[PDB]
């Protein structure tokens, strides 16, 4: 009678990198910002979802790939995630342009659930 | 065992349009801040929903209709942005009045969801 | 096959008010923040529910009641709310203490869902 | 046809503690952030989630365990909650540390569901 779902987050995680479908955009790194929530049911013991490589991954692959779309980078974002972590459950994943708009905060996002 | 829900999001959209159902406020253009999420499973490929026509969409219709109530904005909108993209699953769109009570925000919203 | 929720939505609402267990707490008026959505799925034609009259209930109960107990306060307004509007399909209410505590942000909420 | 859920929040609870796998960081106590929310149905009359024990219970099972992974926390706090409020239905917590990382806010959180 107990349903316990544990999550790690990276939240308001911040970098520059080459994003964007625009060739504008595509000149110079922009200001993104990335939150991450991971979830699952069980691990082994003292085992853990190392916050550490999860956003030095994020970083390491939209600095590398410099995506187009950002649903190009979720798409590839959240495949690499859950194949290095096949245990999660449930992946959240948004990424928001600070400043492609200054009158407002623009992103995508990708909610997947694995049964 | 696989289900994934895609969004695109357009937060915190803060412009000037002529809103309210109250004599006083239809005097001048008012501050208010839209948020916005559209949610699909599938669109083509190298498709997108533009954030960018999306956000131009709902300022073109907020500051030209001139809405009274919050909600004739909402009603209005939402079967604007169904119709735009009929692949969405899901809507959420909130209005909120910034600065019609010093105490306070106040708002309205819809979420549709369509099966 | 759509599924229409509206919202109404008061949040942060910050006041002055008589509140508290603690004989401390009642010498004297604490500032108070308070949150409620009230969600509906169909109402008459041109009617709304006013966001204005909302708040100054909400305001009225609890400087005139000067609850003891958060719980009362949640228990006595959402009553009062529902009988008021019993159209609503579903009330959140939150009513947080800012500066009982100057480490944390404390509060108590009722979720209510009427079928 | 009425569901009632009744919470207590603890939000933005901000102490210093050691904590953390890592050898550096148990050097020094670090800053962090804790929130908790927990809901139930019902309690006696006029018995309540006392926020103030909740708190310090927190505080002083982080302070003085001084735990290794958040993980770690997550665990040992829920238990020690629920066995301390076993009426609760629901307990969400998460902790974050807030200077681990100058560009982003990691944490981890467990969402218990008890039937
Ligand atoms: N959804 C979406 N819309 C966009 N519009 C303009 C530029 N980029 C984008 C993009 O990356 N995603
Ligand atoms: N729900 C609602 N209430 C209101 N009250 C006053 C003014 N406008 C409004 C409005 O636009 N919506
Ligand atoms: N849940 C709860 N706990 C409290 N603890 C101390 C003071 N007041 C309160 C209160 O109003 N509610
Ligand atoms: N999930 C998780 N990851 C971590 N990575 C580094 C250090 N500590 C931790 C920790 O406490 N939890």
């Amino acid at each position: 009678g107990m349903k316990t779902k544990q999550g790690v987050h990276v939240h308001n995680l911040v970098f520059e990198t080459i994003l964007g479908i625009l060739e504008f955009e595509r000149l110079k790194p922009q200001k993104i910002s990335v939150d991450l929530d991971l979830f699952y049911t069980q691990l082994p013991n003292k085992a853990y979802l190392d916050y550490i490589k999860i956003q030095e991954l994020i970083q390491k692959m939209m600095q590398e790939k410099q995506y187009l779309l950002i649903e190009d980078a979720l798409k590839d974002l959240s495949q690499i995630l859950k194949t290095r972590y096949k245990e999660i459950t449930e992946l959240y994943l948004k990424i928001s342009k600070l400043e492609i708009s200054p009158d407002s905060q623009v992103g995508a996002s990708v909610k997947i659930c694995y049964e």
